[PDB]
């Protein structure tokens, strides 16, 4: 009967993760930072009981390894879950590497040594990943010689993944065949590293295609080549350890134990620099990460549509009088109100939280804060600095993706970041054609938000 609010408080959001929103919070004694992981009862359905995820927790809680993510608590109440564990700060493998002028297969080893000791670790203690894909390996802080941390081993095996494509980017290229058909066991993480092991070094998926559905029927079938002028660079012991985590029929595919013993590990962990491979990491990552973004403001502008108009029914109701005005408590209490309809907001973890929003938002309107306030004007800037954010977050991205500084991208590009998106081809082509009528074959930002408004409905 301990609760999370009474321990800890929020300090700012660090993400997006598998299950929920992840949180930076402070323990309110001792000052200790936490990644806070706020899974949502709501939008998260759970596989097992209320023993069985108990008991697995309890064991997490316990295991230690250098390579896999740290966990403190665990609390529950009558709508989340929140998973306590350790700050890391060095952010994901793939944006580090996609920094650097050079890299090897010497370091494609020690990172991939890294994640098989992890995958080793949790497999003697019977937990399985299954989701393990380059955003759930973390490095552990900004240092250059930072230690990888695997996030989220052993939670989906309690709790049932996203439906939605905003939560499954990236997601088909890593899983293993037998995940798909319903019989697997630990065996599904050594194909899910190979996958990695296969981008490290090459920078293109094994098993790649169109759309999402297009990529799983590749990994259904399981046919990959070592074929592409990259690969010419690459040691034959690589593309061995490959081949063996690659391998179909899992009771034939090499143990994560196994893996750390192959001749290639043993080599270079103890070259020339794959220019070509750095190359396509780049692009490959840019473009997912742009596909995120682009599903990402389509919801939070469709989030937008239903709290504006849910907030002025709330203070509407509110406005007994109806002359339009309300004083700040009546306005952080409606603000709570529709955090209880809702329940979308992680950073509202509490009453102060949102005290300290309705503050901001006040500031902002440059209204007084002591006296009564329009509603109305209070509602188009709160909904503003939601949508605002996430307008800079795509704007962002896409300056990314543009790594030729043009200004645009192109009809061939828009193609590759909508299959990514899984945003039918003839509906986006449509969308296109109503914005682009000079026949350019291409848009910039402007004319890529436009396409992404009138595709969730605006
Ligand atoms: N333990 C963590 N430390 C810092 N950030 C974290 C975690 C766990 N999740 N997150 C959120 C990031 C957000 C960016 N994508 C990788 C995970």
């Amino acid at each position: 009967t301990a609760i999370f609010s009474d321990r800890y408080k929020g300090q700012r959001v660090l993400g997006k993760g598998s299950f929920g929103e992840v949180i930076l919070c402070k323990d309110k004694i001792t000052g200790q930072e936490c990644a806070v992981k706020v899974i949502s009862k709501r939008q998260v359905k759970q596989k097992t009981d209320k023993e069985s995820l108990l008991r697995e927790v309890q064991l997490l809680k316990q295991l230690d390894h250098p390579n896999i993510m740290k966990l403190y608590e665990f609390f529950e109440d009558k709508g989340y879950f929140y998973l306590v564990g350790e700050v890391y700060t060095g952010g994901e493998l793939f944006d580090e590497i996609i920094s650097r002028k050079r890299f090897s297969e010497v370091d494609a080893a020690r990172i991939i040594r890294q994640v098989l000791s992890g995958i080793t670790y949790m497999h003697k203690n019977k937990i399985v990943h299954r989701d393990l894909k380059p955003e759930n390996l973390l490095l552990e802080s900004k240092s250059k010689d930072a230690n990888i941390r695997i996030i989220d081993f052993g939670l989906s095996t309690h709790f049932e993944a996203s439906k939605k494509m905003k939560d499954k980017i990236g997601t088909a290229y890593y899983i293993a065949p037998e995940v798909l058909h319903g019989t697997y066991d630990e065996k599904c993480d050594v194909w899910s590293t190979g996958v990695i092991l296969y981008i490290l070094l090459s920078g293109c998926p094994p098993f790649n295609g169109a759309n999402e559905y297009d990529i799983l029927k590749k990994v259904e079938k399981g046919k990959y080549t070592f074929e592409l002028p990259q690969w010419k660079k690459v040691s034959e012991s690589a593309k061995d350890l490959i081949r063996k985590m690659l391998t179909y029929v899992p009771s034939m595919r090499i143990s994560a134990r196994d893996a750390l013993d192959h001749e290639w590990i043993q080599t270079y962990t103890k070259v020339p620099s794959l220019d070509n491979a750095i190359l396509n990491i780049r692009q490959f990552q840019g473009t997912q990460k742009l596909a995120q973004a682009a599903l990402l403001y389509m919801g939070s502008k469709l989030t937008s549509q239903d709290e504006t108009k849910e907030l002025t029914a709330i203070f509407h109701k509110m406005d007994k009088n109806g002359d339009g005005q309300l004083d700040r408590a009546e306005l952080i209490e409606g603000y709570k109100e529709l955090m209880r309809m809702k329940g979308q907001d992680a950073s509202m973890l509490d009453a102060s939280a949102v005290e300290h929003e309705v503050d901001q938002v006040l500031d902002a309107v440059d209204f007084d804060k002591n006296g009564y306030i329009e509603y109305s004007e209070f509602v188009t800037v709160a909904m503003d600095r939601k949508t605002l954010l996430s307008r800079e977050r795509l704007e962002r991205a896409f300056r990314m993706f543009d790594s030729d500084n043009s200004g645009k991208i192109s009809s061939t590009e828009l193609a590759t970041i909508f299959g990514v998106s899984d945003v039918d081809s003839e509906t986006w082509k449509s969308v296109l054609s109503e914005v682009d009528k000079n026949n350019d074959g291409e848009v910039d930002f402007d004319e890529f938000q436009q396409m992404l408004l009138k595709l969730c409905g605006n």
